[PDB]
């Protein structure tokens, strides 16, 4: 597995919420951190993570 | 705004991907970190963040 595949997704995620996104590739034991500057973005970001549209 | 509203979502997000999730409430300037133990979960988590089902 090459992180480039996930890192190109970082680019899309940043534009998606209009915010900063960082994936930590650490022996597969990492985390994706979606930053937010308001509690409004927070509620929205959690909404995508929930995918309630489905 | 009370973090309890977002923190109850932390509980749901953890069950959603079957992984550990942490929101950092820091003056609205925080981040949601979705942890993953495989690159498979990583690809899946990014998929929800993209909400391509919509």
């Amino acid at each position: 597995v090459k992180d480039a595949v996930l890192k190109e997704r970082e680019s899309y995620l940043q534009n998606y919420f209009g915010t900063t996104v960082n994936i930590k590739r650490q022996k597969k034991k990492g985390k994706i951190e979606i930053e937010f500057f308001s509690n409004e973005d927070l509620d929205r970001i959690l909404e995508l993570l929930s995918e309630r549209e489905s």
